[PDB]
């Protein structure tokens, strides 16, 4: 389920410009702990009384010289410095001028907002002239068990009203959807602004409008014959109804929520099927089944009746129909045909999700086949000898175990950039976080560069670059042990934490190189390019007589 | 259902060019509003007799000097400017000049179109040697309400007819249709070329070559036995497949269309079966059914031999096959057959569709489920942590419950330019009507920066920029308020109407910020480009030395 | 089935540095064969010691003229350059001296490692203070014939364990699953990193862990009345279902597979069936078959017995429900609503399948059906006449032929540019290997031309280039014949390896042509750009005047 986070430190703020927005009572804001007390907020109020806009008024001291003049006071006028030190409610008998210069009445008044700390932090300078978490490891279960126990009064509340016209078992589950209404005062709720609402004082009128009449009915025992009035049990399906994007999370258990509502259609249709034949006797089916099973009128066997009428309504809206039971009066008939235009519906909608359901929970081999018919497809068009083949299927069958068949680039664009930022700056961690040089490093350097970098894995054996090859990137080895070869003789292997490639710097274009760069082990690695790091370091002049200083390439390539 | 709009204020002088086009009786057109009469239209008939080609003779005055040479008159000439003052129909008999300079014979002849309201407006100069809407609410509700009767007929003259060889309800319903015909006349339609077509005087050989012959028929009640004759109500179901794409537009509806019109194919089926048993009598079904239900021949009851044919049907067609009743006979056989081939048909392809609308109607869930797959898997790669997770689900989240899934800019560039620019000045009029830099300014600039601008959405919490990070945009807040931070220290909050970033002139490249920029509720605002913004300025020299000095941005960064 | 390829021959080394890493044993590594042992790689821990980074250790001599010093005698010295030569192990009792200069207590130990080969490569300097394959032809069929006797146990003991309560052919089957064990500990098998794994002492606590248990178990004949403990050989499908990557890459098997399950699922059921009329005995469908085949109780046929069992079965879960033969008691109920809520599942999930692989099957018809509209839809929008019309057919139609709907360069862009400059390599092998210029030409080079060739196939009667168009392109014939004609006038023909266009070169811009230049045969080539080969020429100044002199076209054009 989503959640609101939290509202962020200083909304408080926030709602006291709201109060005093409909009041129309003109005030300014300013910050305790920044230095001087810079003007943090203004309402337009304000700002129409002097003359002086947003873009002059903003960030200029409590003292505001601007609005004095001549008339104004030295001993007033301190008397207001002198507030906001000592923290103190004062009324504030003064005058003050405007842009073109006119004296007018005016009446100061400094109200201190103390935090749940202690300290003051702002300064409202108006003139005038027990509980639980709904994502909590307890409750994340508790809905399951919850679910449970619905499902037994969907099955056994109709097979006690119909057929019997257990003891301890039933209240038991009774008494628990009492108990639940409890439970969903205390837990939190979140609605798209209120982002969480703690303390009960707030939740109780949500949850009135919300879902209480229809809750609370379902769950009234009452002892006042007639016990068919027990069908209000069936109401607390509600319940899960309201929290169906709880349970969806877990796509394999779609299945069996879909699949144990189809016995429960039968079910219900079963108990009503047999219920058909109790209420008009005079030849039906009924006396019909007192035939086949040897047992006429006595009478046959109360387990014998539910079975054959369970086996009915499934035969009939599975669209079987056997017909060792089967309509025969006009009731008979009406009920049948309803069960087969449900039935047709039903079999049609219910098993179709399940079609899409078991492509969505082995959606892997679905792609994974297709993905790979277009690779045989393609060395078969250009017949790719065996040597060169191998590479092809390798890695496909790497790249695809690796990442699941998921567009990891794709995915990331949807976000913005500073989420995006984020997100590669948590991938590139082990290399940003763990150097000499990258350490030494602004904060807004960092972000800048984790988009530009790139995630380039190299399984064993592949060749990255080859002799003579123009190196316009700049490799990071996070992982395994890369060799640098030359004709056959091993120049050198380079663990983690490595650099290669040549200095963007030295002769101002990209250079050839030795030989060959090979992987042993999942060498898996990180990319850039040169076109790319200097885009950075002309936008961060401070941050690159520094860079090439301290970071040393431990190969240098000619 | 699509509309036509209107034909526009001077598509009567189009309608005139072709009368004088199949004429070919040379001619010229000047409006007399725009000053002194320039020449608005002319064909090539006239083009050709002077010589002087469309380019040079366009945006001439109606005088004409060009024309006239030595030859020519004062007082003769005189009297075609006065002619065109006056508002009159005069033979001008006079000489002109071609390019060359050769005398020949001409006679010129104003006549000025006065339009509906009085005054003239053009100048055509010959030379020669109670309704109703279709879209209105009325009309609407009520092809609805056609539609439900029309179900009637279908379904209550098949059991008239087939069984019975409510007086007062079969006459209000049948007269119904009589009226039906009266609508159509004086209700409008519209022709791709011809948008909407008013006045009863056009529309009448319409629906005669389009739908009189079949609906006519249909509203006939003629009383001369033989009562059969009552099946061409059957053909009113015309009047619901030639106004199909007016039901689709509900997309949920088309669930009762095809629901509807399954109970309706097993209706007629159900009336046929019956049919079926009586009209050959020599040890079938009907006579089976009278020892099933103790009833033989007396006989059964009428409404339980609709029930069992129906039952029948539906079992036949559903692909259950009970066999209560069932086939015996070769002409019940053959009726089973040809049950089974359209029952075949019926089920693939009816509820084909149905399984497509379940989809189409809670589209939402489907790929919603997909995409937070994607985000999972995503997850499960990179392996990201909790703080950083849920960053990437509340935008999620937040993002698709903001937009339903929708592609909101691919959609938009499949329109062009000028409807585009039309779509984003609808959603920036916040910003570019409510500003004193926006509404001095040209309607043409004003398009050109609603391509250029960008509605970026920020929720709670987030961080748009970041300190040290190269500002390479501009943002107008819109809605909610927006803090200013560095390092724990809240320097100013911007409400509604508020401008931060920097003046793209003071130095000419993207500067460096002081610090955060958060939002404290859903603070939705607006974002463009300073790449973007140059291009507009140098294509505008007018709106640029005026957007500067009256635009004061409230914030200055570095 | 995916393969691991092969450890390269320089991962020795590798697991050294393992073991030394783990003891901390600080340590150098450096090549016989390239010329005079430079530094191939060092730990961090000689760096700290010593001062200097690999930035600077990282090829230098194996003698290391910046460790030694004053203290550092000249025989001591002399003793670890011969030591290198003569290889043996020596205990070197000298000191060294720091970055800084501090003289300290160190200890050299040199050890050669000997290859298989016998000469000695690597020299770590430590201081301190019968088989199979299981991608064979052996063993590709084989694991088919595994396949089709498991089938054997799966419907052979069902009927043997049922019923009857073929001498020879049961042991011969059941021998062979023992057999099975061996064969799996002898074949390889790969690991994710471990690619392949020889020799047999490594593969056997992989077969315990993995499947042993259920597998051994399987294969166990035990002759100790109570046959029934013969179920123990259905255990032998697992043997297909931990190899079901195996036979899913034959598409079309996987109907065999599917429709084949769809039988033994129906097979079992029907042995239960039966089993279910026997083990309780008072009236049910045993007795009741005895009575449609004339053999009441003697007793109906055994044969019989098995084949309405299946036939009930198949009725059953295919959703048709005959009821020739049907449930009566209660057990037979039970049965059918199980065998109706599995068939239920069954039905729409395996022939859901069956659904998708037909069109897997036949994915060319598919798509191509769609395609074809697209032309037929285009040229219905825009009026295309016949001789253009047939140009479209036969293009779209070759082209389709010729790929199969394969996005060649597509799927080429999945893979990274070493492997896509393999591929188009492979692709182009024709032109770069058998030609003058191209062959003597650098390696690095032709992997960059590569990428920016184009397979561009020409089939009979096209048009290529045109009279006075600007060649952009140079071409190079690998088949067929090529004319060039000039209104109607065959000026020159061009066989396999020609070349036409212009030198890039003679006035540095794209000059216009003589005339046509159409294929005959279906005559296939290449094609570059002028702006690509720009590119690759500034970056290798050595392979360009060299290409220019040795190249020459063969047909100039103006």
């Amino acid at each position: 389920v989503r959640r609101g986070h939290v509202a962020p430190q200083n909304t408080f703020l926030d709602t006291i410009i709201r109060k005093f927005e409909g009041q129309s009572r003109k005030f300014i804001i300013a910050n305790a702990r920044v230095e001087n007390c810079a003007v943090i907020y203004c309402n337009d109020g304000f700002c129409e009384l002097c003359g002086y806009s947003r873009a002059e008024v903003m960030q200029r001291p409590c003292t505001c010289d601007f609005l004095h003049g001549p008339r104004t006071q030295r001993r007033a006028a301190a008397q207001i410095a002198q507030a906001l030190l000592g923290a103190e409610e004062r009324k504030v008998e003064i005058a003050f001028y405007r842009k073109d210069g006119s004296c007018f009445l005016c009446l100061v008044d400094v109200v201190p907002v103390k935090n749940e700390d202690g300290a003051v932090i702002m300064f409202i300078l108006n003139f005038e002239v027990w509980t639980i978490l709904h994502y909590s490891p307890f409750k994340a279960v508790w809905d399951w068990l919850i679910l449970l126990l619905v499902i037994y009064t969907a099955v056994f509340t109709p097979y006690s009203a119909a057929f019997l016209l257990l003891a301890v078992v039933d209240l038991i589950v009774d008494i628990m959807f009492i108990v639940d209404i409890l439970i969903n005062f205390r837990t939190t709720y979140v609605n798209a602004n209120e982002e969480v609402v703690s303390h009960p004082g707030r939740i109780a009128v949500h949850y009135f409008k919300g879902w209480f009449l229809i809750d609370m009915v379902a769950a009234i025992p009452f002892d006042l014959l007639i016990g068919l009035l027990k069908t209000a049990r069936l109401l607390r399906l509600v319940r899960v109804a309201r929290k169906l994007d709880r349970y969806s999370e877990y796509g394999a258990a779609v299945l069996f929520l879909l699949m144990c509502t189809f016995a429960l259609i039968a079910h219900w249709l079963a108990c009503i099927w047999y219920a058909i034949g109790n209420m008009e006797q005079p030849i039906g089916w009924l006396h019909n089944l007192g035939d086949q099973i040897g047992k006429p009128y006595g009478g046959p066997s109360i387990k014998d009746k539910y079975v054959t009428a369970l086996y009915f309504t499934f035969s009939s809206l599975t669209s079987v129909g056997f017909g060792n039971v089967s309509p025969n009066t006009n009731s008979e008939k009406i009920f049948s045909i309803c069960v087969m235009l449900i039935g047709s519906l039903m079999y049609a909608s219910i098993f179709g999700n399940v079609s899409a359901i078991i492509q969505r929970l082995y959606s892997g081999t679905a792609r994974y086949h297709t993905q790979m018919l277009r690779v045989r497809e393609f060395i078969r068009f250009h017949q790719i000898p065996n040597p060169l083949r191998q590479r092809l299927e390798e890695y496909f069958q790497h790249a695809w175990s690796y990442t699941n068949g998921i567009d990891m680039n794709a995915v990331l664009k949807g976000f913005p950039e500073c989420l995006q930022a984020d997100i590669c700056l948590h991938l590139n961690r082990s290399l940003l976080q763990h150097c000499k040089p990258f350490r030494g490093a602004t904060k807004g350097c960092l972000r800048a560069l984790a988009m530009k970098f790139k995630t380039t894995h190299a399984p064993p054996g592949d060749t990255l670059v080859h002799a003579g090859d123009l190196l316009t990137a700049l490799y990071f080895i996070s992982r395994g042990s890369i060799e640098i070869l030359r004709g056959d003789v091993v120049v050198a292997i380079l663990g983690k934490n490595d650099i290669f490639g040549e200095p963007l710097n030295l002769y101002a274009r990209p250079g050839k190189s030795n030989g060959d760069v090979r992987a042993l082990t999942y060498c898996d690695l990180h990319k850039i390019h040169r076109d790319d790091l200097l885009e950075v370091l002309d936008m961060y002049p401070e941050f690159s007589d520094h860079f090439w200083s301290s970071l040393e390439i431990t190969f240098n390539l000619r």
